[PDB]
């Protein structure tokens, strides 16, 4: 990169390869997201174009939209480490409660300012959830299926993570709302909260079969029209609801009450990021600073 200098690969989204990187002139530390090939649509550049002006201390900052030789180039703000590897680097005593707590609202911040704007992220999950050392943590990526789609893996054969993907794709909706934010963000509060995936699935099938497997195959009681839902079959095995308690122990009832409702079946009925923040769980949030090692 003629401008920059590459300092080291910090990921491969599933659009293109994310490196760190100096501005040669300016000096500043950057996130320099390379996108794939044949001109690159320009309603997808108009799109992004658009994000530069989503500006929240909840969001990572969009600095420039370079589109050059079929390559488009995305410069962020850098920050050190994101969700997963702090998870993982917590594995073994537990995010502190207060932190999740901290993290939870913030990331519903950020929700609500984007959904306000009429923007969806789309592909929440650990990996794309950046912290620093003050104890901000960060919407990035944003996906963009509404300006690119959901690529069959990255860019260059990856297994895309299902994980926090709502039933609503799952089933085969063409329109989503901003209720898939919420969903997806969801499954990382509890993740947090018991150091395990809520629903690891490892296909699309399997996905849908462990989301029902523990919340209950949906029906029309608590989802009107889900049977109507393009990739529904009459056929799906019936599984009961498990008792909510199991699911995130040892999470307090304000705790499960919020995620229940972030994982309400029907995309209506689901919380959103606004009414959330309302939570009585937020009562006595606080903004602690994490144990960042870097
Ligand atoms: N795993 C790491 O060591 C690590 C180190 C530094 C990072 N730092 C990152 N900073 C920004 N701004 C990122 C992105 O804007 C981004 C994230 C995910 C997909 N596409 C773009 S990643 C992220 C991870």
């Amino acid at each position: 990169m003629e401008n920059f200098q590459k300092v080291e690969k910090i990921g491969e989204g599933t659009y293109g390869v994310v490196y760190k990187a100096r501005n040669k002139l300016t000096g500043e530390v950057v996130a320099l997201k390379k996108i794939r090939t044949e001109g690159v649509p320009s309603t997808a550049i108009r799109e992004i174009s658009l994000l530069k002006e989503l500006n929240h201390p909840n969001i990572v900052k969009l600095l420039d939209v370079i589109h050059t030789e079929n390559k488009l180039y995305l410069v962020f703000e850098f920050l050190h480490q994101d969700l997963k590897k702090f998870m993982d680097a917590s594995a073994l005593t537990g995010i502190p409660l207060p932190l999740i707590k901290s993290y939870l609202f913030q990331l519903l911040q950020g929700l609500a300012f984007c959904h306000s704007h009429r923007v969806l992220h789309r592909d929440l999950k650990p990996q794309n959830l950046l912290i620093n050392t003050e104890g901000a943590i960060k919407l990035a990526d944003f996906g963009l299926a509404r300006a690119f789609g959901v690529p069959v893996r990255t860019y260059t054969h990856e297994v895309v993570t299902l994980w926090y993907r709502a039933p609503e794709i799952l089933l085969g909706c063409k329109y989503y709302s901003t209720a898939v934010d919420i969903w997806s963000l969801g499954c990382i509060f509890a993740e947090m909260v018991t150091r395990r995936a809520l629903f690891p699935g490892d296909s699309e099938i399997d996905q849908l079969f462990r989301i029902f497997r523990t919340l209950g195959t949906p029906d029309e009681v608590v989802w009107p029209g889900v049977t109507s839902m393009p990739d529904y079959k009459p056929s799906f095995p019936k599984w009961a609801r498990q008792d909510f308690s199991k699911v995130v122990p040892p999470l307090d009832e304000d705790g499960r009450s919020l995620l229940s409702q972030m994982l309400h079946y029907d995309p209506n009925k689901r919380i959103s990021a606004k009414a959330a923040l309302a939570h009585p769980f937020f009562q006595d949030v606080t903004k602690p600073v994490p144990h960042l090692r870097l």
